[PDB]
Order: structure tokens, then C-alpha cells, then sequence
């Protein structure tokens, strides 16, 4: 390896590379145009391929680190541009990429990307591909320029095959709007979750982090043995250390090099790994972190002997807390991958509570001899809450589910902005639609995947825009007891229903033309407003009110002269309504 992007270029291919390098210069010279861009990558591909020809070639030797920030600085309008960004380029290669770092926005001030038509689209992706694609490339690296390239770069590829696949079929928009739908989702739960985990290892530090590794580790892995999992663990606490840093080179190649390990050690590892190894340098670690669940050994001991039954646990423990506490997570975790990972952690948890009570009491075998007993209520707490919503999400529909949500929290937490309780209750539906397909034992951990982002989205908004002190006491409290504290909240007896607002229950003959999308945007604010407004009404006077107004909309969407139904009989149906609430 004479030449580092002579190599790199061999493993990545043209194509790649190319794709990866315009991500990369996109992600930090946010306000550059494509244009230049596209010249950058063209200066740096043929520089590469020089490379490739003759390992000895001027500058073929320096990093890629050098090279890249030895790139980024030849623009010229960087300083009228960028600014500061433009002082590292002063600084010694060292110090000089790290002060790039700094200075890389974190979601810029750059207008929302407004999807054109289907057709537009098509015809633009035939009369030139690339280009069409490439600038599309740009719009979104520029705009998550912590989002992993080669992650970003595996999305873009399945819009490619969309629009392959949708912009050759009769009726596109009834092909590729589905897709642009299903991606765009999946791209916006990969970047929180990626966001989410950076804020985990912030705030919470390492130590939680690794509990929650070992958990998930042990799951997916659970024919792996403890001394190999603790290996992982530290491993990928060091790469997310560093990926979350934001430094893709070093965050590539500590992802590569845990790939290489897992992959080699494979049969030490798991069976459900052969696809991912086979595959290439760039989808080999994305491969092995969506990996499935090996299947447990079937001839595994029970946690109560080396845990409760013995004698000799309390100097176990003594002897290295974290590492004894680790192995009880792994144990325990290996034996459940039907459990949420913070299920997982909870128990841990109790178990280290209950040890360093008892282990300082008298005769502690005895002392933690009933410690599963405790675990039980743990368990059942979310699996009850699991069987209860899916229960219902069963009987009424995604829409209805989301409405009877939408009851649920806005009278929870009144004081939360109507179309943020719309957006929450919606999403919460979709998990439910999500999750409630799956059989009992994918349920739990499906749920978490998806609370998880919500719940810390949630929190997100809270902060900038503070509403209630219980909202915040949740979400600044541990990852452990963030969900079951907001599944605590109770109804606010305090809140004073707001003021009776006619035009607020006005609505017009608009709403038979708008989307099923708007039509049940604009029927979910009413009813959450309705709630907002008398609060103290029952589930059977609410749904009383629903019907008659289900019946509003129908007979004035299908009647002579639409504007005067929705004027006259709207006049009658918010009478009869008040007073019947
Ligand atoms: C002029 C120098 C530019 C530097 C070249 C662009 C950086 C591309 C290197 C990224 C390689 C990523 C390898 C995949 C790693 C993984 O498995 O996650
Ligand atoms: C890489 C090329 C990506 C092209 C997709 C652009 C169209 C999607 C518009 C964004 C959206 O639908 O929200
Ligand atoms: C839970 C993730 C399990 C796979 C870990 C290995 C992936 C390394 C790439 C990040
Ligand atoms: C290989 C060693 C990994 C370390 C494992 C540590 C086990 C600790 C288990 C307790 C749960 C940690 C939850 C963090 C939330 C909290 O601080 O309460
Ligand atoms: C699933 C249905 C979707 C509806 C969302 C409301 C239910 C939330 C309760 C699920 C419990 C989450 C399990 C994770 C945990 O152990 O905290
Ligand atoms: C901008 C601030 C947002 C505040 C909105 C609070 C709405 C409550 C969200 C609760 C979702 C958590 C799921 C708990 C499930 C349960 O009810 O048990
Ligand atoms: C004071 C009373 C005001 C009464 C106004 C009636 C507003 C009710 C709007 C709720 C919307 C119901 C959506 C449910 C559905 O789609 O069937």
C-alpha cells in the first residue's frame, strides 16, 4: 500500500469512489454549488487514477486526510464563502482537519426540497442520469453532512433502481411515489437513530453505552461467548466514539476494520453471517448491523445458578462489578431476544441493586435468593402495553388508532401544540401498523426501534420550546425509565379548557377535494382541539360528537349546493355538540 487513494480506488471502484467523493466535499462545503463540486471530483478521480497507474506519482503518498483538506483549501471563494473554515487551511495538516470538523453545520440554512412531478423527474432521469442523480446526491449530502457517506451512498442507490424501475411504467406516479415515500421514511429513521446515538453516548457516557451494546450484541449473537462480545463492545464503543466525532476517513476505517474482524472470527461470531462477508468492502459492515438474530444454543444453563442459587456471587462481583454485571447482561440478554434492549438494562439494573444492598447484609445468599421475583413485574409492563394497544389498533384501523391516541395525549399534555400532538399520534399510529404485525416475540423490540426515535424526536422540540415540567423531567431522565415515565403521565386535572373558538370548528366544502392525507390532517387538529376545549368529556360523548360529525362531512360532500350544507348544517351540529358535551 504504497499509494492510500490508489488503494482505496481499487477497493471502491470507479463509480464509487467518484459518488463517495462528492458526498464527502458536499457534506463540507455546504454552500458550494454543484458545478464546482462536480469539478472538484473530476480533479480528484483523475488524480486517484494517476495514482493507480504509478504508486510513485507526485503526492500519491500523502493521506487522505492530507489530500482531502489539501483539496478543500485550493478553493478560491472559501473565505468570502466559508470564513473561518478558511483559517484552518492555516493550521498544520494535524490541527487543519480537525478544524474543519468544527466548523461543519449541522443542519444549515438551505430551503426544503420540494419533490417535482413524477414526470418531470422521469424525464429528467432519461435525457441525463447522472447529472439528475448526482445533483440530487449534492442536495442531500450538503443537508446531513453527519449522515455516513457510504450509508447515504446505499440509499441513493435504491432511488436509482426507483426511478429505473417506476419511469418506465405506464402509470409512474402510481410506481414511484410509493418508493419516494417508503426511502424518504427509512432515510429519516436512519438519520435519527444515527443522531440518537451520539446523544446517547454524550450524555449517558460510555458506560451506559456499553450495557446497551452488550445487550444488543448478545442478542444478535448469542452462540458468541462473553470474552468475544466484551471485544466487540469495546471495538464498536470506539468506532461510534469516532464516527460520531464526524470524521468520515477515520470512521470508515475503524467500521472496515471491525467488518474485517467480524467476518474472519465469523464462525466465533455467528451463522447468519455468511451474505455480509461475501459481500463487498463497502456494504460489509452495513450488511453485519442489520444482520438477524442467530438462533440460540439450545443446551444453555438457567441465570439462577451462577447468578442466584450460588455462593461465592457476592465475591464475584467484588472482584469486577461491570465485567459480573456485563455477564449477567449477556446471559440474560442471549436467552431473550424477544425483549426490548432498555428491558434488558432494567433488569440489570435491579440485579446491581439488589447486590450491592445484599452483598453487604449478613447473610446475603439468602438476602438476593428472591431477586427473579422482582424481574417479573419489569417484564410484564411492557408486554401488557404492547397487547393492549395492538389489542386495539386490531378493532378501529391505523386512522381510528390514531385518534383514539390523539384522545389520549392531548389530555395527557393539553398544553403541547395542536399539529405537534397531530404529528406524534400519527407517528405513534404507524408503529403500531408496524410493530403489530409481527408475532409476540418480534413485538417488544420492534416497538423500542421505532418509540425510541419518537420519543427522543419528541424531546428535541420540548427543549427549544419548553411546555410542561413532566415532559421534561422524562426526557431528562435515564434512557432506562425515559418510556415507562411518559407512560406514567396521567390526565391534567389542572389545565383550564380553552376558550370556545367558532371559526375553529368552521370548516368548508374544501375538505371533499383535499387528500384522505388532508382530509384526516384537518379532521385530527378538530378533534384535538375538541378535546382542548372541553377536555373533561367522556370516550362515549366524544365518540357521540365524532359520529354526528362523520355524518356532517358525507351528507354535505354529496350534496346540491355544498358550501350552504357546510354553512347551515355546521351551524346546527356545533350547537347540538355543545350542548350535548
Ligand atoms: C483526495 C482524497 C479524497 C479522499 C477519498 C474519499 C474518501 C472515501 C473513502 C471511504 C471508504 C469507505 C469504506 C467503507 C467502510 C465501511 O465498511 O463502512
Ligand atoms: C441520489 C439521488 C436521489 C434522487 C431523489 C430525489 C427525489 C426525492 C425528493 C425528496 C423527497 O421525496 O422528499
Ligand atoms: C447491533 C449492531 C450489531 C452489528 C455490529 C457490527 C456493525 C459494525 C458497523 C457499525
Ligand atoms: C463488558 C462490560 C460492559 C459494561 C456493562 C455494565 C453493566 C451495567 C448494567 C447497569 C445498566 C446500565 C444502565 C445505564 C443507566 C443508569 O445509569 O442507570
Ligand atoms: C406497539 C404499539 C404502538 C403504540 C405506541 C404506544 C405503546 C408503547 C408501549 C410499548 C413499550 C415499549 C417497549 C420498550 C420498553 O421496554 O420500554
Ligand atoms: C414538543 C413536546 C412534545 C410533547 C408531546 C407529549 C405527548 C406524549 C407522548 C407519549 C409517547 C410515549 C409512549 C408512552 C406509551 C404509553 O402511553 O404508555
Ligand atoms: C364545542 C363543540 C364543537 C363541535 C365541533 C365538532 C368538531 C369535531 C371534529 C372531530 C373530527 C372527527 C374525525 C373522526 C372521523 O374521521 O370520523
Amino acid at each position: 500500500h504504497k499509494s492510500e487513494v490508489a488503494h482505496r480506488f481499487k477497493d471502491l471502484g470507479e463509480e464509487n469512489f467518484k459518488a463517495l467523493v462528492l458526498i464527502a466535499f458536499a457534506q463540507y462545503l455546504q454552500q458550494c454549488p454543484f458545478e464546482d463540486h462536480v469539478k472538484l471530483v473530476n480533479e480528484v478521480t483523475e488524480f486517484a487514477k494517476t495514482c493507480v497507474a504509478d504508486e510513485s506519482a507526485e503526492n500519491c503518498d500523502k493521506s487522505l486526510h492530507t489530500l482531502f483538506g489539501d483539496k478543500l483549501c485550493t478553493v478560491a471563494t472559501l473565505r468570502e464563502t466559508y470564513g473561518e473554515m478558511a483559517d484552518c487551511c492555516a493550521k498544520q495538516e494535524p490541527e487543519r482537519n480537525e478544524c474543519f470538523l468544527q466548523h461543519k453545520d449541522d443542519n444549515p440554512n438551505l430551503p426544503r426540497l420540494v419533490r417535482p412531478e413524477v414526470d418531470v423527474m422521469c424525464t429528467a432521469f432519461h435525457d441525463n442520469e447522472e447529472t439528475f442523480l448526482k445533483k440530487y446526491l449534492y442536495e442531500i449530502a450538503r443537508r446531513h453532512p453527519y449522515f455516513y457517506a457510504p450509508e447515504l451512498l446505499f440509499f441513493a442507490k435504491r432511488y436509482k433502481a426507483a426511478f429505473t424501475e417506476c419511469c418506465q411504467a405506464a402509470d409512474k406516479a402510481a410506481c414511484l411515489l410509493p418508493k419516494l415515500d417508503e426511502l424518504r421514511d427509512e432515510g429519516k429513521a436512519s438519520s435519527a437513530k444515527q443522531r440518537l446515538k451520539c446523544a446517547s453516548l454524550q450524555k449517558f457516557g460510555e458506560r451506559a453505552f456499553k450495557a446497551w451494546a452488550v445487550a444488543r450484541l448478545s442478542q444478535r449473537f448469542p452462540k458468541a461467548e462473553f470474552a468475544e462480545v466484551s471485544k466487540l463492545v469495546t471495538d464498536l464503543t470506539k468506532v461510534h466514539t469516532e464516527c460520531c466525532h464526524g470524521d468520515l476517513l477515520e470512521c470508515a476505517d475503524d467500521r472496515a476494520d471491525l467488518a474485517k474482524y467480524i467476518c474472519e472470527n465469523q464462525d466465533s461470531i455467528s451463522s447468519k453471517l455468511k451474505e455480509c462477508c461475501e459481500k463487498p468492502l463497502l456494504e460489509k459492515s452495513h450488511c453485519i448491523a442489520e444482520v438477524e438474530n442467530d438462533e440460540m444454543p439450545a443446551d444453555l444453563p438457567s441465570l439462577a445458578a451462577d447468578f442466584v442459587e450460588s455462593k461465592d456471587v457476592c465475591k464475584n462481583y467484588a472482584e469486577a462489578k461491570d465485567v459480573f454485571l456485563g455477564m449477567f447482561l449477556y446471559e440474560y440478554a442471549r436467552r431473550h431476544p424477544d425483549y426490548s434492549v432498555v428491558l434488558l438494562l432494567r433488569l440489570a439494573k435491579t440485579y446491581e441493586t439488589t447486590l450491592e444492598k445484599c452483598c453487604a447484609a449478613a447473610d446475603p445468599h439468602e438476602c438476593y435468593a428472591k431477586v427473579f421475583d422482582e424481574f417479573k413485574p419489569l417484564v410484564e409492563e411492557p408486554q401488557n402495553l404492547i397487547k393492549q394497544n395492538c389489542e386495539l389498533f386490531e378493532q378501529l384501523g391505523e386512522y381510528k388508532f390514531q385518534n383514539a391516541l390523539l384522545v389520549r395525549y392531548t389530555k395527557k399534555v393539553p398544553q403541547v401544540s395542536t399539529p405537534t400532538l397531530v404529528e406524534v399520534s400519527r407517528n405513534l399510529g404507524k408503529v403500531g401498523s408496524k410493530c403489530c404485525k409481527h408475532p409476540e416475540a418480534k413485538r417488544m423490540p420492534c416497538a423500542e426501534d421505532y418509540l425510541s426515535v419518537v420519543l427522543n424526536q419528541l424531546c428535541v422540540l420540548h427543549e427549544k420550546t419548553p411546555v410542561s415540567d413532566r415532559v421534561t423531567k422524562c426526557c431528562t431522565e435515564s434512557l432506562v425509565n425515559r418510556r415507562p415515565c411518559f407512560s406514567a403521565l396521567e390526565v391534567d386535572e389542572t389545565y383550564v379548557p380553552k376558550e370556545f373558538n367558532a371559526e375553529t370548528f368552521t370548516f368548508h366544502a374544501d375538505i371533499c377535494t383535499l387528500s384522505e392525507k388532508e382530509r384526516q390532517i384537518k379532521k385530527q387538529t378538530a378533534l384535538v382541539e375538541l378535546v382542548k376545549h372541553k377536555p373533561k368529556a367522556t370516550k362515549e360523548q366524544l365518540k357521540a360528537v365524532m359520529d354526528d360529525f362523520a355524518a356532517f362531512v358525507e351528507k354535505c360532500c354529496k350534496a346540491d349546493d355544498k358550501e350552504t350544507c357546510f354553512a347551515e348544517e355546521g351551524k346546527k351540529l356545533v350547537a347540538a355538540s355543545q350542548a350535548a358535551l
